[PDB]
């Protein structure tokens, strides 16, 4: 009996009715530290382009010749026509930097999930989630048949009392962000893998923002705790963040690729990726051995911004990472707050319920490698005054 | 216990005849190429329109790949919009005579976007048996009732719409092309049905963008139901389009639920500049060649008739989508293998995928295909039927 139009209607309504509504702004110059919203120069603090890569000249002149040599498109998903010689180059340039065995690109860190998830899962299988799991896992993890368990955020304690509780002739797998999206805390792997091996179980680590944060020149959280080589560790990333394109990659086992060209639904039925994409991405892991310099000046900013947030009283919510949160508790108050930030010429997003829990809305900062210190003090400047006029500090 | 479970899943695929080995591409994406170091004759792309090596498109890509950069740094609704998507999605629903448009990661995730936005607990969705796998997911992940109806069949469908209600939504759901036969959604049949029991249709028109139409304006637009606030349709820009990515087309209001709702909007990075510059040179181009959707089906049709001389069953495709009738699946992949030895690159399909007599090899003509790569794969399927004994 209903119309679109009117589920439309009734469906944003109820949307501004719990708070929740919002309005994207729109970035009119390029993915930069500092760059243009409503017209108006802005210290940006919103974005993932965690090494200053979304618009260097590197990255865009090997996306440049893979263009004029290749083309704008794959016209094909990977296992009929869509595989051609630069999926290679980048699949054997992708796992010689991981130090895994082998790799594969999918379409994106959000399919990824959903792909490996789907390839790996039977009827049968237990899998063990962190309750803070990034939304693109819940996805991956509803698609399947496994029986799904939740363990609390980062608790080893209640992991291992679950680890007990269920057993299988077939698969346990613990399933972990390796840096969480919003809160920027670490997953305790020096703990999870030992417990992992203890119980006949796998490690899968969603590394979205550990990949080119993480580990010797970036090469993400599995390899910063040492564990890389392990054949029960499986580990899938973005290449949208640090790298600053777009696609995910499954990295592990040899047998683990032949797997997914066979089992992954997304890489089945999707086209892969065009010549700019893999271009870019071959001229980013280029680049990052060239210039490990960046991955410790993201840290360096990392370490200053967090330390005098900290200062002024501003709870960090012990984040570990350049993700830099600031609670707000109602979603409304968050997106104040933002636009304040913005009157400052500062542009960092208020984050609401869908993206994170309800009473728990936040303004993610992100800082980068590209941030110089100008940029920082010129957003502590604005959060101090910010925090003043809401009697935060 | 990774390698194990590894291990047991290729050999039960292998078992079952299912495990597939991807051959590699050699050469750029244009109807002849180079696979396993021989020059073929491609007839196993999407790349309907010759677009995929087109300098215009290559050049738009080049510019909007300086201006701009190598990535948006982020997802749309945070700090990954910029002034190149709202360019595109302008020109989208322009082009497609939409009110809005929106572009998605994939035409993939379209369907799981645009359908999870939609449907609530409560629902009903009356879904095409033939429908692609994309669609299964997109519904998979709602709590909407699901309904199938057989393939085209508005008898069936009348029957459906009788028996099942909601003081919610009721969500007719089709390929507007669909992928293996190449046969088109009754529209003309099925809109008209669906206004007659207050139910909206949802068209997946991945095989239809840039191929039926005005200019490949698409499959909704040539039955002439585009402004439509009650037709929404999804598709791909990865197929005639020749990069990636998915749009949403219809309503005003639709665009702005999709941006709040849609998961794969909110959760997965939007794409870079030479992508988004691509795909504004190829609707740019189809504009200024009009030409290319006209040559598209002279082909199709040139190579059909043919086919029907040699006296090959065509299923009665109706679109560029040419399947050939080899019977039982065994026999296809053979044929598959025959043709690549005479230089022509075509996909056999068989029974998990298609029923159990009517295995098939999928041929896709395109306006970059002359007459001489046309005549050259007729050649070879003449050749190769006489051998295998099904043609005269
Ligand atoms: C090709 C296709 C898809 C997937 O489009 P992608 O851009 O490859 O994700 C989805 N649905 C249908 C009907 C298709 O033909
Ligand atoms: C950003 C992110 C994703 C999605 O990455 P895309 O490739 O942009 O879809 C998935 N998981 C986590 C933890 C992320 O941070």
């Amino acid at each position: 009996s209903l119309d679109l139009r009117a589920r439309v209607r009734e469906e944003l309504e109820r949307l501004k009715r719990e708070g929740l509504y919002i309005s994207p702004k729109v970035l009119e110059a390029p993915q930069e530290p500092v760059t243009r919203v409503e017209g108006r120069e802005v210290v940006n603090l919103a974005s993932n382009n965690y090494l200053g890569f979304a618009n260097h000249p590197y990255l865009k002149e090997k996306a440049r010749q893979y263009l004029e040599k290749w083309g704008a498109g794959s016209g094909a998903v990977r296992t009929i026509a869509g595989t051609f010689t630069y999926h290679v180059e980048l699949e054997e340039a992708l796992a010689r930097f991981k130090g895994t065995e082998s790799a594969l690109v999918l379409q994106s860190g959000f399919t990824a999930n959903q792909g490996v998830l789907g390839a790996l899962l039977k009827e049968g299988d237990v899998v063990f989630s962190d309750e803070l799991n990034h939304a693109s896992i819940i996805d991956g993890l509803r698609l399947t048949k496994a029986t799904r368990l939740v363990f609390r955020h980062a608790d080893v304690a209640h992991l291992e009392e679950l680890l007990k509780a269920h057993d299988t002739d077939g698969l346990k797998l613990i399933v972990t962000d390796g840096v969480f999206s919003m809160d920027g805390d670490i997953a305790p792997l020096d703990k999870i893998v030992p417990l992992a091996k203890k119980y006949k179980a796998v490690v899968y680590v969603d590394d979205a923002h550990g990949s080119g944060v993480l580990g010797e020149k970036g090469k993400g959280t599995v390899h910063h705790f040492g564990f890389h080589q392990d054949p029960d560790v499986v580990q899938v990333a973005t290449l949208s963040k640090a790298w600053a394109g777009i696609g995910g990659y499954a990295a592990g086992a040899r047998e683990l690729k032949d797997l997914l060209i066979n089992k992954a639904r997304p890489f089945l039925f999707s086209t892969s990726h065009p010549p700019a994409v893999v271009g870019a991405l071959l001229g980013a892991l280029e680049l990052i051995e060239k210039e490990p310099e960046r991955v410790e000046r993201l840290w360096e900013n990392t370490r200053y911004f967090k330390r005098e947030l900290a200062r002024l009283g501003y709870d960090t919510l012990g984040s570990q990472t350049p993700i830099t949160p600031v609670l707000f508790g109602e979603a409304p108050l968050a997106f104040e707050a933002s636009r304040l930030l913005l009157e400052e010429g500062v542009f960092a997003v208020g984050i609401g319920f869908p993206t994170v829990p309800r009473g728990k809305a936040r303004i993610r900062n992100i800082v980068t490698a590209a941030h110089t210190k100008e940029m920082l003090d010129k957003a502590l400047e604005a959060y101090e005054k910010v925090g003043k006029r809401l009697g935060i500090i």
